[PDB]
């Protein structure tokens, strides 16, 4: 494997957690270079989106270009999302990786029931992003995501290092301590994109069939 281990993750992950006590976003992406980056896309961490903006997608292309992107592609998007997707790996200086589940839309519902969202749905993420999202990890040590403490009272003490247990590594949010102002105004200072469907009133981008209608 390329994982290093997992005592030396939790030092890791501890160690960083320590030093980076109040840094900005961008100084976690260069920590997280820093440690992660060599032995452009032969990287050891891994940045994760949603594509419902470009803001950690921006401020990791700025720390690290060539930097890999995963996009969890469940076969449940809008339209508008992977139109996202692709503006962002047009435009940007980011290598982008579609994480696809072994079986389609169309395979899981002949093999599964049809519509299985709707029938179970913690199944159904747990086979559409939960297992390809772990199976994607499998080899990085340290992944970076976009959450931030505001995202839902449960999230309020959300860590900006820790180690991540669901896939065993080193987990990072540099814009956890972030506002809605803050992403707002660096959204306006540097031009990024956005989802389309988030200016058409949504609150949250996710799967086409559980996005709650506005
Ligand atoms: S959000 Fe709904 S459609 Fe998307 S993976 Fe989860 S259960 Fe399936």
């Amino acid at each position: 494997t390329t994982r290093l281990t997992e005592p030396q993750l939790r030092e890791l992950a501890a160690r960083g957690a320590a030093e980076l006590d109040g840094a900005t976003a961008t100084d976690m992406l260069r920590w997280t270079d820093e440690t992660f980056g060599d032995i452009w896309t032969t990287c050891n961490y891994v940045v994760a989106s949603n594509m419902a903006d470009a803001v950690l997608v921006d401020l990791a292309a700025k720390v690290r270009p060539g930097v890999p992107v995963i996009f969890l592609d469940t076969g449940y998007h809008f339209v508008e999302t992977i139109g996202t997707r692709d503006a962002i790996e047009s435009v940007y200086d980011v290598r982008v990786l579609n994480v696809t589940p072994e079986h389609t839309v169309a395979e899981q519902d002949e093999l599964l029931g049809k519509d299985l969202f709707a029938r179970n749905p913690h199944e159904c993420c747990r086979l559409r992003k939960v297992v390809p999202l772990g199976k994607t990890l499998r080899g990085y040590s340290a992944w970076v995501t976009g959450l931030r403490r505001v995202d839902a009272p449960t999230r309020a003490n959300a860590p900006l290092v820790s180690f991540d247990e669901t896939f065993k590594l080193v987990k990072v949010n540099p814009l956890a301590a972030w506002t809605d102002q803050d992403v707002q105004e660096y959204i306006a200072d540097n031009d990024v994109l956005v989802n389309p469907l988030v200016r058409e009133g949504y609150p949250s981008i996710g799967c086409a069939p559980c996005t709650a209608k506005p």
